[PDB]
């Protein structure tokens, strides 16, 4: 019992795009793009898309970088999230009510206002390796478990 979610992030050599997502799971944090995958629509073009409803930006060449499995205790649920990165975009990132994008330096991201998980993948994603992780969460703050291992496919 999983749900395919799509995270994309779009880091250029000296700079990374995160969101600050206004409503919804997740409020109030920095994160990538993305959300649920829709009936015949394959990952990547959910993935496209989601970055473009979020941040304006138009995505061609996505690039597969990690799995991470996120099982929340007492959620029967788990989400199969899909992560991304692309360092080609068109177009300048947009905020809305629902997203206030803004671009970081690489020795200044927002760890601290991110979900905790990403403090375990993200230094992987910066040195362009790939990963499959596993988080059990309680809440959205503690991270109870979990498993990282880097990998050649994703
Ligand atoms: N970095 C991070 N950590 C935990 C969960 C998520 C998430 C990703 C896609 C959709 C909803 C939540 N992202």
């Amino acid at each position: 019992a999983s749900r395919l979610y799509t995270l994309v992030l779009v880091l250029q050599p000296q700079r990374v795009l995160l969101g600050m997502k206004k409503r919804g799971f997740g409020a109030g944090r920095w994160n990538g793009f993305g959300g649920k995958v829709q009936e015949g629509e394959t990952i990547e073009d959910g993935a496209r898309r989601e970055l473009q409803e979020e941040s304006g930006l138009t995505v061609d060449a996505l690039h597969k970088v990690g799995q991470i499995v996120f099982e929340f205790v007492g959620e029967p649920e788990l989400m199969d999230v899909h992560v991304f990165c692309t360092d080609s975009i068109q177009g300048t990132p947009v905020e809305s009510d629902e997203m206030r994008p803004c671009w970081f330096q690489l020795d200044q991201i927002p760890f601290k206002d991110m979900w905790p998980d990403d403090s375990y993948w993200f230094p992987l994603l910066l040195q362009k390796k790939k990963f499959h992780g596993y988080f059990k969460f309680q809440g959205q703050d503690t991270i109870l478990d979990y498993t990282l291992r880097e990998v050649d496919t994703v």
